[PDB]
């Protein structure tokens, strides 16, 4: 099964995922003085409100935090997205020292982690019918950066103990996500993909310019978590983050200037 480790990690992927050498496959290095600045992005439209999240669990590559998805609770729009994006769930990046976490850089910058929330087009049905078309996702990236410590991050925080190993799942309801977001919603957008297998090429990646930051003590819990189920040698959960991929015939453009 892949993993990240030296025998199964992003370097082996392509031998099962061969779309790991695709066109437009990420994450990416997001060079500032590049980017093209385009007027007629339009502004993001995020509506979390009404959102419900269920559970979080422990999948062995992460910890997921699940939102309920059956009708427009959540959902994200505007921008360079054509349609409404439903919320199904968010998880975070992050690695072994402060230094590196995050999948996305900026200018070659890495960050303590980094926040991915999915979204998929709703004019798709499910997120099995989304995740077969090149515009079925939209994911916000948000980058963690080391210093005083995010409020509304503590209750996820407090639940890693019971998700500890592979498998666990805990009842996580009545979490608002909007204790994640930065001040601004600047953003760097373009079309990319999932960075864990199978990497398909669905989706659009809207990756905030303003990163939140997080207490060592939040980000070290995260740290705490293994890999490995209950009961099997101990392997902690730590940089999970796959490197940046070749932009190629790509443009990152800018929602600002
Ligand atoms: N068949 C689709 C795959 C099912 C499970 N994986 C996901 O849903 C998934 C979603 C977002 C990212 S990421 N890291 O790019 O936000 C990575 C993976
Ligand atoms: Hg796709
Ligand atoms: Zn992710």
């Amino acid at each position: 099964h892949w993993g990240y480790g030296k025998h199964n990690g992003p370097e082996h992927w392509h031998k099962d995922f061969p779309i790991a050498k695709g066109e437009r496959q990420s994450p990416v290095d997001i060079d500032t003085h590049t980017a093209k600045y385009d007027p007629s992005l339009k502004p993001l439209s995020v509506s979390y409100d009404q959102a419900t999240s269920l559970r979080i669990l422990n999948n062995g590559h992460a910890f997921n935090v699940e939102f309920d998805d059956s009708q427009d609770k959540a959902v994200l729009k505007g921008g360079p997205l054509d349609g409404t994006y439903r919320l199904i769930q968010f998880h975070f990046h992050w690695g072994s020292l402060d230094g590196q976490g995050s999948e996305h850089t900026v200018d070659k910058k890495k960050y303590a982690a980094e926040l991915h929330l999915v979204h998929w087009n709703t004019k798709y049905g499910d997120f099995g019918k989304a995740v077969q078309q090149p515009d079925g996702l939209a994911v916000l990236g948000i980058f963690l950066k080391v210093g005083s410590a995010k409020p509304g991050l503590q209750k996820v925080v407090d639940v890693l103990d019971s998700i500890k190993t592979k498998g666990k799942s805990a009842d996580f309801t009545n979490f608002d996500p909007r204790g994640l977001l930065p001040e601004s919603l600047d953003y760097w957008t373009y079309p990319g993909s999932l960075t864990t297998p199978p990497l398909l090429e669905c989706v659009t990646w809207i990756v905030l310019k303003e990163p939140i930051s997080v207490s060592s003590e939040q980000v070290l819990k995260f740290r705490k978590l293994n890999f490995n189920g209950e009961g099997e040698p101990e392997e902690l959960m730590v940089d999970n983050w796959r490197p940046a991929q070749p932009l190629k015939n790509r443009q990152i453009k800018a929602s600002f200037k």
